[PDB]
């Protein structure tokens, strides 16, 4: 890979966007009005962080956020973020595959 897939421009654009102050952190109040735009049900959003949250900081690094987004398109994929499918989208080859998902933000 050349570093910059197409993907993962708007998975670090999303982190850009999702990070309100701009720390470089992803606080939870961040990422979950950010998630508001991914037009995902409140139980998900609270999921997503939570299994994003890794480190369990209330932060979202930079890859733990990377690792949002991928569980955020699953669901936006009309699937349910069970445990296989979690670690699915975040351990498995499927995972690169995943895109961006629909966050709507001013797009
Ligand atoms: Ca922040």
């Amino acid at each position: 890979m050349a570093g910059q897939n197409p993907n993962m421009d708007q998975f670090e654009a999303y982190f850009k966007r999702a990070d309100l102050d701009g720390d470089g952190r992803i606080s939870g109040a961040e990422a979950v009005g950010f998630f508001q735009g991914s037009g995902l049900s409140k139980q998900v959003l609270a999921q997503i962080w939570s299994l994003s949250d890794r480190s369990h900081s209330g932060f979202l690094d930079r890859q733990n956020f990377y690792n949002s987004l991928r569980l955020v398109t699953v669901a936006q994929s009309k699937r349910d973020l069970t445990p296989e499918i979690v670690n699915a989208a975040l351990n498995t080859p499927a995972a690169a595959k995943i895109p961006p998902p629909k966050i709507n933000l001013s797009a």
